[PDB]
């Protein structure tokens, strides 16, 4: 039967092969709801353009690309697959990927959301942990969509905006991470140190009160937890681009801060982007690997898996759908609340857009 | 008859009167393990009368002084009762106070439980969430004693360096959070923002892997969960003194930054420090309070109360204790592992010290 309730799955996407990453980067640098410089529309194509080169080289460290789109779709299907058994007054149900840089691009899905006469559309972000600047971002495309084409929804919106703890999304992290801890050596299990790596955010988002940092640490806190400490952690924020201030201890820094310090056993772990991406300076580079070895005695780097398509991710997946509808709620409450020091004229208008919705 | 289990409550104490104001500094500023200056024994007495008048006024704006010992007390008096019947096996229990910058000095407390002859002496902090500066210098406080005193302990030291999701100190927050929201409006109730408040950390030791901020979003987490998001909630960084910048949203300018976007009605919540502390600048300050009223509308900005004396906490003090008696345990997991930037030689001989104590 007409497919009736619609599940858009939004993230930023990535560059499928190496082709596409000036697409990715120029789309990027144009979201005014991630960053703002002066002139945008002219030195944004720019600076894609500029440093496209390097970012080509990192992504082909990789693989060749980004296989979001791939996974995305299997994780997708594996949750519309157990909605319509959980479910049967939403069924049927289908996924959209809303990618907020690449195609599928968010207007494109929502577009055909539409032209698909769907009685329920719910904007489901796949960043669990909360950020203005990814989940704000896809949510303000959907708005920005609507104030553009200046007509207004055909269906119910709706929005799951942020999971951090969601017992599934913690017991998936807590099993790849006894997985990795097995592939070190027997008797060094116990001593290895457990790095949980989150993307960092410039300081000046941190100062005007991103929720971003509070969620992923309370991430973190519950996969400890759930593994009852078996080992030592910390938290610290990987890749960090440009010259001015961006938040914690880089996760570089950390890495070869530990080994400078005895810890030779490091258990790396993605805690707030569940597909592959680009890795860290330790990682890839190899000199600077060869010095953190002949100067510390590194014996051990690994990276937990992603939750790629671990059946019980998509299990998830589908739990969080299914506690939304049954909820009844349009939006986390904590997205009834901007910024304490929030200057996007946006953000608000998005709010009242969800919390407005019909029913 | 003999006390068997002694107790140290670490804390860095605060004056009673505002004549204790400058000893308090000056024991402050001297603090190493806090901070490091050049030539710091002799700029920390010149800082300490530079700034003591600015501090005694800060006190006397809160009643003319800080309760913490009083308080300290009346924990450490219910604490002990619950634990004679908690644990048989190792009671009588006596709980002593160690202050960092005030009488009792930790040192006092450390030099009194030996001559009372105790054959177990647990070193408990009394701040939930761990920082060097904080759990950090208490403990190295107990190090340097012995490494000064030259002899080695009679007693077999552990420590409670932690505990940021206890159950029940858990409970006294969603507790004494619910109970100032009866305060406000019946109908405005729902629209309250719960402004989790902690005292904010010098960016350099947030950088150097300090894992204080993300135990205090673990804190702030547990709350909310046990509430339910009842509310919409942030978590800022208070106080912060200096010209070099602090983490996070700071308390001052979010409270501003609510009122200038509509939020009128905000609910401060101390999650960090379980005693009265020095306010805020739209607590204090009635010209400040002034300005906002007229540009914002500010309708009511309440604080929730201090644990103080909640006898729900004794219960939780006690609890902790004799699970860490029952535990058998010598110190968290976390405290094995040093901060991945830090540079103070004697955090890993505290670290051993503990980690090394027999039984
Ligand atoms: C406002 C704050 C943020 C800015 C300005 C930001 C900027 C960027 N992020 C990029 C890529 C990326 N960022 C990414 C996840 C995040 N990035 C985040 C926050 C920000 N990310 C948060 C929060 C994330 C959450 C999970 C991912 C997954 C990529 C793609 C490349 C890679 O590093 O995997 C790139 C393009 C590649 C490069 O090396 O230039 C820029 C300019
Ligand atoms: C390394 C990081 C830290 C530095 C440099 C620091 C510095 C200071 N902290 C002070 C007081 C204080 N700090 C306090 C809780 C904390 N302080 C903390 C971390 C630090 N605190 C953390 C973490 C806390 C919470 C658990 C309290 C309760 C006081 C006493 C007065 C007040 O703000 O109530 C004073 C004395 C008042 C003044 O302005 O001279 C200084 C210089
Ligand atoms: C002046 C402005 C800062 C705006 C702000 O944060 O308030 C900064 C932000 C982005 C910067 C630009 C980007 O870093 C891209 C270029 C980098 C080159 O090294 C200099 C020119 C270059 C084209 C920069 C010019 C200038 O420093 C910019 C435009
Ligand atoms: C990542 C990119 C290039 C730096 C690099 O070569 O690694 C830099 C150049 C322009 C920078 C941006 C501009 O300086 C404008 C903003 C300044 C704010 O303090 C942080 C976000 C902010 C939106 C910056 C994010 C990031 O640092 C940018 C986008
Ligand atoms: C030079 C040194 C920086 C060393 C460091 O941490 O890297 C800084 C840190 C603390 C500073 C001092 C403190 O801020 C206290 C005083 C503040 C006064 O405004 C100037 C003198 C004053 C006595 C400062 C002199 C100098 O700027 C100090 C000593
Ligand atoms: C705020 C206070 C007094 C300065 C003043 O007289 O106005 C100054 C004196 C000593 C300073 C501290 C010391 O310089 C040691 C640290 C130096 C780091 O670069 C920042 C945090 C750091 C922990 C400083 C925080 C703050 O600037 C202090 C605590
Ligand atoms: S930037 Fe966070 S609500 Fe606007
Ligand atoms: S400063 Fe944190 S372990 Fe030394
Ligand atoms: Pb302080």
């Amino acid at each position: 039967r007409k497919p009736k309730t619609g599940i858009l799955m939004l993230n930023m996407g990535g560059p499928e092969t190496l082709g596409d990453v000036h697409d990715f980067l120029l789309r990027l640098f144009l979201d005014r709801d991630l960053m703002t410089l002066p002139i945008q529309n002219k030195l944004a194509p720019f600076i894609a353009k500029r440093r496209t080169p390097k970012i080509q080289e990192q992504y082909r460290r990789i693989g060749g690309g980004s296989p979001i789109k791939i996974w995305t779709s299997k994780q997708g299907e594996g949750m519309v697959k157990l909605l319509d058994e959980l479910s049967p007054n939403t069924a049927p149900h289908k996924y959209y990927i809303g990618f907020r840089y690449v195609h599928p691009l968010t207007e494109e899905a929502i577009e055909e959301m539409e032209r698909d006469g769907l009685e329920r559309a719910i904007a489901f972000t796949q960043y669990p942990q909360y950020s203005c600047s990814t989940t704000g971002s896809s949510l303000n495309a959907i708005y920005r969509y609507y104030n553009q084409v200046g007509r207004k929804p055909t269906m119910k919106w709706s929005t799951i905006d942020r999971w951090p703890t969601h017992h599934l999304l913690i017991q998936c992290f807590a099993d790849h991470i006894l997985k990795e801890l097995d592939h070190f050596p027997l008797e060094k299990r116990s001593e290895v140190v457990i790095l949980f790596s989150a993307h960092s955010l410039p300081m000046s988002v941190v100062n005007r009160g991103d929720p971003y940092p509070q969620e992923v640490s309370a991430t973190v806190q519950k996969v400890m937890e759930r593994l009852e400490y078996c080992n030592p952690y910390r938290l610290v924020w990987q890749s960090k681009v440009g010259p001015m201030p961006w938040l914690g201890p880089q996760t570089d820094e950390s890495i070869k801060g530990l080994c400078e310090r005895g810890r030779k056993n490091i258990l790396l772990v993605p805690i707030a982007f569940t597909s592959d991406h680009i890795e860290t300076l330790y990682e890839l580079d190899i000199e600077y690997s060869q010095v953190l070895a002949k100067e510390c005695g590194v014996e051990n780097i690994r990276r937990a898996e992603s939750l790629n398509g671990n059946p019980l991710f998509s299990k998830a997946l589908a739990d969080l759908v299914h506690s939304h509808i049954q909820s009844n709620e349009l939006c986390s409450k904590q997205l009834t609340l901007s910024c304490p020091l929030c200057v996007n004229p946006v953000c608000r208008e998005t709010k009242s857009f969800f919390t407005s919705q019909q029913l």
